[PDB]
């Protein structure tokens, strides 16, 4: 009967989703904690930010200017090598501008690649958002 | 082969898409998916197979003609028969309804799987526009 889940693809989706959780807490340090020194976001509107640094200086910008109500959906997870990972997701719900205080719908898609650490932590090496609506 | 560089077939793979989709040429960019390739874009859900990748190519270049010139950033394989490519590109857009042309800039990530008689394929990809 039971199906059974890969004790590493639990750990790897435990992994994508602590990004998501602190994301939606709009908790900055514990969003940068989630990547690799050497982490890339590619987010719409803006270039690739790479390193903590600028990852860090791209984030501090969105929460400054956009608030997100958002719940996730993990879409796939599937571990390619011993080392490496990815899953895709899928986060819904609403977007307030700060500034003019007007609510609006918001989905996106996520694709993370993640990278085993030395110390066998799933960190974020390479992550993808697009926003499909509006 | 070609080159015996693993890396270099990869990158030849990569820029293979993005040369045919400056080309719009729809059936030579299915042909770099895997049969369960996915595509995320923006406006669009993901597109899961090649039946899915197929209508949204249509329809991306039914409303949109793209005059881009491409920029690999980074090529890495992670084991065997997987890798990523890291690309940009820029140019402008034209609007094939109202004719208006406009300044775009997109980044992207390629997900590639080598396939069982060799070949590098993209298994996942994600494109994400830069501007405006
Ligand atoms: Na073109």
């Amino acid at each position: 009967m039971s199906k059974i889940f890969n004790e590493e693809l639990a750990v790897i989706e435990a992994a994508a989703i602590a990004y998501l959780t602190a994301f939606n807490r709009a908790d900055i340090p514990a969003v940068i904690a989630t990547y690799t020194d050497d982490g890339v976001l590619m987010g719409p509107g803006r270039p690739a930010a790479v390193g903590k640094d600028e990852l860090a200086e791209v984030y501090l910008s969105v929460f400054e200017t956009v608030g997100f109500d958002m719940a996730y959906e993990i879409k796939e997870v599937v571990q390619t090598s011993a080392d490496w990972a990815f899953v895709r997701s899928a986060t819904e719900g609403t977007e307030t501008n700060k500034a003019t205080g007007v609510v609006t719908p918001a989905a996106y898609q996520e694709l993370f690649l993640l990278r085993k650490s030395a110390t066998g932590s799933w960190q974020t090496a390479r992550y993808c958002t697009s926003k499909i609506s509006p």
